[PDB]
C-alpha cells in the first residue's frame, strides 16, 4: 500500500476532493482497510451504497474491489440514501456497511460513512483504518459481489409502520440529491399530495446545494409552501440522513423544536425512556423530556457519537442541531431524515391544528441566532481550554462535554470550537431579555479574561 493523505480521515467520516485528495487508488485501500477491520470483528458481509454524486458509479468500483480483495462478501445496493445503506447493514446478513457519500458538500467531494459489525466508526476507529493502510496491516482473500435491490424493502418497512390520519399537502425539496429516489414517492404513499422541488438526482447540483442547514437553501421551499398553500415543507440534505422543516406559513423549525414534538410522542408510549440531544439544543427540551416522564441525556455533537450514546443508554430517540434525528422506537437507531419526515407527518396528521400552531404551541424563550467568532486554528482549542480551566461561572451548572456550556436557573449559554473551521460557535437563551443580557455578559467577560483582544460581537 501507498501513502494516503491523513487529512481525509476525519472525526466521523472520510471526506476528500475526487481526483485530488481522494483518488480511485485511495478509495481502493480504504475498502481494503474497512474489509480487514470487519473481518477482524468476525463480519465478512458488507453492504455498499453510493449517493447521487458524479464520481459515484465509477468510484464505488474501487471501494468494492478493496472489500472483495479482503475476502469479504459484498452486497452492492447501488445508488441509495445514506440511511438506506444503514438499513441494509441492519436487515441483510452482515452488520457491516459502507456508504460512499460526500453529504451536503459541493459536487467534487466524496467520501465514506462506515459501520463495522454494528458499530459506526469515529475518531480513533477511523485513524486505525489509515494506520492499517500505512502499516500494510490488511487482509487478503478472494471476495464476493452480489447485487441487492433494497429500496422496495425499505419503502415497505416505513409504509407498513406509519399510520397517517388525514391527507396532507407537502412540498418536498431534495436539492437534487439522492433523497429524490424515495422521499417524494414514500410521502405520496403515506397519503399525501407531494409538490416536488429539485427531486431529480443531479450531482451537478444545478440549483441550491442540498444543505438544509443554511437558511438560504430553504428560500424556494418557503416560497413554494406559501404559494401552493401547502401544509408543510421538507428539505433533505444530499445523502438523506438530515431533514429541514418549514411550516404552512414558512417558519423554519429548528431540530431541537422538532425533537420536542418527537419526544412528547415517543415518551408517551414509553415511560422513563432516555432521550438524547446535543449541547446546542435548547434547555426547554430538558424540561419537556422530564415533564413527560422521560430521562434527558445531553451528549456531544457528531452522528457517530450520538449513535454510540444511544446504544449505551438504551435511548429510544436522539437528535442534534445539525438536523440528524435518530429513532430507535419502532426503528433501528440510525439517523434518517426520510423516516423522521414520515414520523413527523404521522404526528401532524393526527392534529387538527396547522403545523405552524403545533410548533408554536411549545412557546418560546428569548434566543440569539448562532454566533460565530473567527479566531485562528492555532488559538481555537486553547481558548476553550483556557475557559474550561480558569473561567468563573458563579452557580451555573457547567458542561464541558463539548466546549463550555453553562446552564443557569433561568437560561443558558454555550461556546465551543468549530471542528472544521477556525471559529468559535456560541448560542444563548433565557426566559427574559434582562436574563439573556446577564448570561451574554458572563460569557463576554470570561472570553475577555482569556484574551482582552478577542472580538466579541455581543
Ligand atoms: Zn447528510
Amino acid at each position: 500500500a501507498p501513502t494516503l493523505p491523513a487529512s481525509i480521515f476525519r472525526a466521523y467520516d472520510i471526506r476528500g476532493v475526487v481526483g485530488d485528495t481522494l483518488t480511485a487508488e485511495t478509495a481502493y485501500w480504504i475498502g481494503r482497510a474497512i474489509g480487514s477491520e470487519s473481518l477482524a470483528r468476525g463480519e465478512p458481509c458488507v453492504a455498499v451504497g453510493r449517493d447521487g454524486r458524479l464520481s459515484g458509479p465509477e468510484l464505488v468500483k474501487q471501494l468494492i474491489q478493496g472489500l472483495v480483495d479482503c475476502g469479504c462478501q459484498v452486497s452492492d445496493v447501488g445508488m441509495v440514501p445514506t440511511p438506506v445503506l444503514y438499513y441494509a447493514a441492519n436487515v441483510l446478513e452482515g452488520k457491516s456497511g459502507v456508504m460512499l457519500t460526500g453529504s451536503h458538500n459541493p459536487p467534487d467531494y466524496n467520501g465514506f460513512k462506515i459501520v463495522v459489525a454494528g458499530e459506526t466508526l469515529a475518531n480513533e476507529q477511523i485513524q486505525a483504518l489509515r494506520e492499517r493502510i500505512e502499516k500494510n496491516d490488511l487482509a487478503s482473500g478472494v471476495g464476493s459481489v452480489e447485487q441487492v435491490d433494497i429500496l422496495p424493502r425499505y419503502f415497505k418497512q416505513i409504509r407498513d409502520d406509519i399510520a397517517m390520519a388525514k391527507p396532507m399537502k407537502v412540498v418536498v425539496d431534495c436539492g437534487n440529491g439522492v433523497a429524490g429516489v424515495i422521499a417524494p414517492q414514500l410521502i405520496e404513499a403515506l397519503g399525501c399530495s407531494v409538490i416536488p422541488l429539485y427531486c431529480e438526482v443531479d450531482g451537478n447540483f444545478p440549483n441550491h446545494h442540498p444543505d438544509p442547514g443554511k437558511p438560504e437553501n430553504l428560500k424556494d421551499l418557503i416560497a413554494k409552501v406559501k404559494a401552493e398553500n401547502a401544509d408543510l415543507g421538507l428539505a433533505f440534505d444530499g445523502d438523506g440522513d438530515r431533514v429541514g422543516v418549514v411550516t404552512n406559513t414558512g417558519t423554519i423549525i429548528y431540530p431541537d423544536r422538532l425533537l420536542m414534538l418527537f419526544a412528547k410522542d415517543v415518551v408517551s408510549r414509553n415511560p422513563g425512556a432516555d432521550i438524547i440531544f446535543d449541547v446546542k439544543c435548547t434547555r426547554r427540551l430538558i424540561a419537556l423530556i422530564s415533564g413527560y416522564g422521560g430521562r434527558p441525556v445531553m451528549w456531544k455533537t457528531g452522528h457517530s457519537l450520538i449513535k454510540k450514546k444511544m446504544k449505551e443508554t438504551g435511548a429510544l430517540l436522539a437528535g442534534e442541531m445539525s438536523g440528524h434525528v435518530f429513532f430507535k422506537e419502532r426503528w433501528f437507531g440510525f439517523d434518517d431524515g426520510i423516516y423522521s419526515a414520515a414520523r413527523l407527518l404521522e404526528i401532524l396528521s393526527q392534529d387538527q391544528r396547522d403545523s405552524e400552531h403545533v410548533f408554536s404551541a411549545f412557546g418560546s424563550d428569548i434566543s440569539t441566532p448562532e454566533i460565530n467568532i473567527t479566531v485562528t486554528e492555532d488559538s481555537k482549542f486553547a481558548i476553550i481550554e483556557a475557559l474550561q480551566r480558569d473561567a468563573q461561572w458563579g452557580e451555573g451548572n457547567i458542561t464541558t462535554l463539548d466546549g463550555v456550556r453553562v446552564d443557569y436557573p433561568k437560561g443558558w449559554g454555550l461556546v465551543r470550537a468549530s471542528n472544521t473551521t477556525p471559529v468559535l460557535v456560541l448560542r444563548f437563551e433565557a426566559d427574559t431579555e434582562e436574563e439573556l443580557e446577564r448570561i451574554k455578559t458572563v460569557f463576554r467577560n470570561q472570553l475577555k479574561a482569556v484574551d482582552s483582544s478577542l472580538p466579541v460581537p455581543f
